[PDB]
Formats: C-alpha cells, structure tokens, sequence
C-alpha cells in the first residue's frame, strides 16, 4: 500500500546516507594511506642514495650505481603513486559534493513526503465528515424516522378507526339519553 | 459552522423525536380506553 511504500522510501534514504558516510570511509581510507606511501617512499629515495654517496669514495664505486638505480626506479615508483594521488583527490571532494546534494533530495524528500501525508489525511476526514453530516441525495437517520412516524400514523389512524366504529350505534342509544337530560333542564326551569 | 449546523439538526431532532413518542403514546391509550369503555358494535360483559 502507498502509505507503507512511501516510509519505506524515507527508510531506504537513511541507509543511503549511512552507505555513503562509509564509502567517504572507503576514499578517505585510501588518502590517509597515499599520504603513507609518499612519506615512506620519499624517505625511502634520500636512504639509500646516502648510502651510495659514502660509496662513491668507499671501496666500491659499481655497486653504488646499483643502489642509484633501485633508488631511481623506486622514485619513479613515487611518481606514479602521485599520478594516482591525484585521481584520488578530484574524486574525492566529488564524492563530497555528492553527498551534499543526496542530503538535499533526502531532505526535502522527507519534509514533502510528510506535509502531503498529513494534508492529504485532513482533507480525507473533512470529507468524511462532511458526507455523513450531509447525507447528499438520502439520509438513512430519517428514513428510520420516517419508519416509526409511519408507524405513528398508523396507529393514530387506527385509533380514530375505533372512534368510526364507536360513534355509529350511539345515536339511537344518545336520544334516550338526551330525553333524561331535558328532565334536569326542567327542574332549573321549576328553580327559576 | 458545519458541527454547529448539525447540532442544531441532532437537537430539533431529539426534541421532536421526543414529543412525537409521548403523544403516539398518548394518543393509543386514550383509544384502548375509549375502545374497552365502548364495545362499539358489541360487549362481552353484557353477554355474560
């Protein structure tokens, strides 16, 4: 579901920043191990020629020629080294800006990702809302009112349908009622 | 604005629904007695 793919989205950006702090790990590594190289193979050059220039003068002179020529051919070693040093250093503060603009994307990403989800959920319940206070076209509420007003009619009709029945026979019944009734007329008449 | 315009449906509609029980009510008694008063056509207590 989109819901549970889009965190997962925001879950895969941190490992990536987590991967590219240690591939920065992995470059800088490589650095810090060139900056060695250098240092050891520089020193490495100045050792052994100075052992060949006492051997200039000592014994020898031939075998210090060789020592000059391991010495050149390690220099050499050096220099190309420093050919690479240099591959290291441009990708290396590319690999920076790169990281830069991931943690731009990702930043945003996450922000975005997190105000769409939160408007688009308060619009969902706004609409739910106003759906079931509506009721647009028919609303159940008054149709189960409507059941028990019918109802209520019935009954009423029903009542007044005992009071059809109720009146017919009365009226022959009423006038010998009506007859005993002028009678106590009459005794107000005698009283005046 | 919309809570407060269906308050207004819920409370007519509570004060309504009450009125309307209590005088059906009323209205059935009234007619059970008027019947059981009556015996409109005939009475069984006459013909025992």
């Amino acid at each position: 579901d989109p819901e549970k793919v889009l965190e997962q989205a925001v879950i895969d950006m941190q490992e990536d920043l987590v991967q590219l702090r240690q591939a920065v790990a992995r470059t800088i590594a490589e650095e810090k191990r060139t900056e060695q190289r250098l240092n050891q193979d520089t020193q490495e050059a100045k050792k052994w020629e100075d052992r060949a220039k006492l051997a200039l003068t000592n014994g020898e002179e031939n075998l210090a020629r060789e020592a000059l020529a391991r010495k050149k051919s390690l220099t050499d070693t050096a220099a190309a080294y420093q050919t690479q040093l240099a591959q290291q250093r441009t990708m290396s503060e590319n690999l920076r800006r790169n990281l830069a603009a991931l943690e731009a994307k990702i930043s945003e990403a996450k922000t975005k990702k997190n105000m769409l989800q939160a408007r688009a959920k308060a619009a969902k319940a706004n609409a739910e809302l106003q759906q079931t206070l509506g009721g647009l076209g028919t609303s159940s509420a008054t149709s189960a009112f409507e059941r028990m007003e019918n109802k209520v009619l019935d009954m009423e009709a029903t009542s007044q349908a005992a009071g059809e029945l109720a009146g017919f026979g009365i009226e022959n019944q009423f006038a010998q009622l009506e007859a005993s009734s002028g009678v106590e007329d009459e005794l107000a008449a005698l009283k005046a």
